[PDB]
C-alpha cells in the first residue's frame, strides 16, 4: 500500500565520485542481480586515497543519522531483507548505525545483517580510523549474522593469532552465537574459509595480486545478492568469489585502473 | 574532447558527461534520477554532488546539506588529476548548494574549456522554490560559460531582470542572453487539472515552440530528468528542437509509468 520506493538492501559504506569502491561498485552489482538497494554513504571521496590525490571526508554524524532515520520516516523499508556494512568513517557512525539496526530488528525479525569489518591488514595494521575496531567489537559485531574479515581483521576482532588455518577456524568459531551464524575468512592462491557452528568449507581460487581496489566491496555485494536469491551459504561465497575474479579479468582486459562491471 | 592526438592511452574510467547537482539517498531528483536516465541512453557520466540529502525537502523530514567547498572543489579537481576527461563532451549543472560552489564550478569550467573546445556546458538556472546570493553567482560566473540554458519564466526574469509575461517578451529576454558562447535558451512554463508544458526554444536564427499536456503531480525531479534526456539527446545527434521535444515526451512517459505504479518518486521504465 506504500507509495514509497522500496529496497531489498540498505548498503552502508563509502562512496566515490570517481572509481569503483564501496557503494559505487556495490549498488550496480546489486542492481545486476535484480535487487533494489538504498545506499547510505559513510564517507564521500573523490577517489580512493591510493591515488596521488584524494578529496572529501566522513559524512557528518547528524547527516548520517538523518539518512538512516529518513529511510524509516519515508516508509521505504517494507521490503527490507538485509543491511550490509562496509568501509566506515568513524566510530560514531558505527554506534549510530548499531542503534538504528537494533531498532530495526524489532520490526524486521528476519533482517540479515552482514558486516564487512574493514580495519586493515598485516603490513602497517589498521588503515582506517583508530577507533573503529572497538566500535566494531562493542556495537556492530554483536548484531551481525555474518562477517567477512581477513586474517588481520579476525585477529583484531578476536584478540587471537590467526596465522594458521586451525587457529583462524577456532577464532572464528569462538565468535559464533545465536546471532552470528557465519564467518567468512579471506586469506599464488586466495583462501576463502567459510565457518559455521557445524562446518568449515575451504575455497581456494587461483588469484593474481592486483592493485585494483573495491574487490572486497564487490565480493560482499555479490554474496548478499546470492543469499537473498536463495543460494546456500558456501555456494553463495564461491559464486561471489568467482564473480570478483571475473570482473577483475574483464577490467584488466579493458586495461582499466578501476573495476568495470561486465554483464552477469 | 581532448585534442591531444599524441596523448598516451589513459587507463582511467572515461565519461561523456559530468553532471553537477544534488543527490538524495532516497528518491529521484538531481543526479539520483539523471545518472540512471543518462545510463539508459548508453552514455557514461560522473556525478558531482552539490548537496547530499536524505530526500527532497518537500517531505515532512529531510537531512543532510551542502557539500563543503573544499570537498566540492576537490571532486572537480580529482576528475582532472585522474585523467578521466578524455571523452568529456558535456557538463550539466542543476541545483546548486551555494554561490561559492557556483564560483568554484565556474573556475573549474573556464580551465576545462581551454582543453575541451567542444565542451557543451548546459546550465539549469535552478533559482526559487514552490536569496540574492545565487542569482548574481549565476550572472557573474556560470552564465558567461553556458552554451545552453533551461530556465522557466521566473528564472528567465531573474537572470535578465526583464518582464517575460508574453511570447515576444520571453523570446526577447532569451535572445538578449545569446552570445558567441550562449547558443540556445530553452524556456519552459507550466500552466496549471491538466497543466500545460509550454516550451520555447530560442537560438540566434530561430524560434521554435513545443506544447505538451501534463497531469498535475507532486512528483519532483522531472526537470532534472528533462535535462538528463536533453543532453543525452543532443550528444546522440538529435537536433535541438527534436531533442527538446523527445526529452519532454520521455519525461511524460516516466511520469505516467510512475503513476501507473502509484509511486511518489520517479521510477524509470525501459528506454
Amino acid at each position: 500500500k506504500s507509495r514509497a520506493l522500496q529496497a531489498d538492501i540498505v548498503a552502508v559504506q563509502s562512496q566515490v565520485v570517481y572509481g569503483s569502491v564501496g557503494n559505487s561498485i556495490a549498488v550496480p552489482a546489486i542492481k545486476q542481480n535484480g535487487l533494489n538497494v538504498f545506499a547510505v554513504p559513510t564517507v564521500l571521496l573523490s577517489n580512493t586515497p591510493h591515488y596521488d590525490t584524494f578529496y572529501g571526508g566522513a559524512i557528518p554524524d547528524e547527516w548520517f543519522s538523518g539518512y538512516l532515520r529518513a529511510l524509516q520516516e519515508r516508509d521505504a523499508l517494507r521490503q527490507l531483507r538485509a543491511v550490509t556494512t562496509g568501509y566506515m568513517g568513524t566510530a560514531s557512525q558505527i554506534k549510530i548505525l548499531a542503534e538504528w539496526l537494533t531498532a530495526l530488528r524489532k520490526d524486521h525479525p528476519d533482517l540479515l545483517i552482514m558486516v564487512d569489518p574493514v580495519i586493515g591488514d598485516i603490513d602497517s595494521g589498521i588503515y582506517v580510523k583508530p577507533d573503529l575496531p572497538e566500535a566494531y567489537r562493542q556495537y556492530l559485531l554483536p548484531l551481525a549474522q555474518g562477517i567477512t574479515p581477513n586474517i588481520f581483521e579476525l585477529e583484531i576482532l578476536t584478540g587471537k593469532n590467526c596465522r594458521d588455518l586451525d587457529s583462524a577456524i577456532a577464532a572464528a568459531k569462538s565468535l559464533l552465537s545465536d546471532t552470528l551464524k557465519w564467518v567468512v575468512v579471506t586469506s599464488q592462491e586466495m583462501q576463502v574459509v567459510v565457518v559455521t557452528a557445524d562446518s568449515v568449507n575451504v575455497i581456494s581460487h587461483s588469484r593474481v595480486k592486483t592493485d585494483l581496489k573495491g574487490t572486497g566491496d564487490l565480493f560482499c555485494a555479490q554474496l548478499i545478492s546470492g543469499l537473498l536469491k536463495g543460494k546456500a551459504l558456501t555456494d553463495a561465497v564461491h559464486r561471489a568469489g568467482l564473480r570478483v575474479l571475473e570482473v577483475m579479468r574483464y577490467t584488466q582486459q579493458h586495461e582499466s585502473d578501476e573495476l568495470i562491471l561486465p554483464p552477469l
